[PDB]
């Protein structure tokens, strides 16, 4: 997160860290046994880390649970990032509490101009790199279709939306990838892609979760 703020310990209790020996992506806890992340975050050997603030220090509210299964969206295209969503099933149920909590799935898609919360442990610089220890947050509005498509001509599908600031300096970035965009208390976006980070006229692009809730519900009902 570039240009954001320190969230505050466990104030984003659905935020997870995905760890394969190191933090590599975020995710969102949607019930005690399932995480939503980005398909481009796929890899083997994932451990889900819940209840984190400083990812490099055991502070006492963590739960570390290995993934039993990862399920990439059947129509994910890594070239276009169309359908950039994955489900991760935990080997055991998380114990839900004030600091580890699920976020609701949408029943309606979010509106342009809605102010959302984006969070993660990704890069905090727009050029170069600096990776934080504690969770960072950004408030950002959903942009119009017109602005999103003009920013990224021929690349925005109906399964994507833009959020952030066309003027630059405030965005998500690699390492936030796979993490939440929460709007009105629902998981509406997944950190997916963009050109650099926090560049003028190149806002963040987010997987449009509301398009996937049928697939999510059916998949978790059978796995
Ligand atoms: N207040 C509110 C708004 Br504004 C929007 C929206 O962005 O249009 C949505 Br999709 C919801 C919802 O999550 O149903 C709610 Br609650
Ligand atoms: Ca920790
Ligand atoms: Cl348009």
């Amino acid at each position: 997160i570039v240009g954001g703020y320190t969230c505050g310990a466990n104030t984003v209790p659905y935020q997870v860290s995905l760890n394969s020996g190191y933090h590599f992506c975020g995710g969102s806890l949607i019930n005690s046994q399932w995480v939503v992340s980005a398909a481009h975050c796929y890899k083997s050997g994932i451990q889900v880390r819940l209840g984190e603030d400083n990812i490099n220090v055991v502070e006492g509210n963590e739960q570390f649970i290995s993934a039993s299964k990862s399920i990439v969206h059947p129509s994910y295209n890594s070239n276009t990032l169309n359908n950039d969503i994955m489900l991760i099933k935990l080997k055991s149920a998380a114990s839900l509490n004030s600091r580890v909590a699920s976020i609701s799935l949408p029943t309606s898609c979010a509106s342009a101009g809605t102010q959302c919360l984006i969070s993660g442990w990704g890069n905090t610089k727009s050029s170069g790199t600096s990776y934080p220890d504690v969770l960072k947050c950004l408030k950002a509005p959903i942009l119009s279709d017109s602005s999103c498509k003009s920013a990224y001509p021929g690349q925005i599908t109906s399964n994507m939306f833009c959020a952030g600031y066309l003027e630059g300096g405030k965005d998500s970035c690699q390492g936030d990838s796979g993490g939440p965009v929460v709007c009105s208390g629902k998981l509406q976006g997944i950190v997916s892609w963009g050109s650099g980070c926090a560049q003028k006229n190149k806002p963040g692009v987010y997987t449009k979760v509301c398009n996937y809730v049928s697939w999510i519900k059916q998949t978790i009902a059978s796995n």
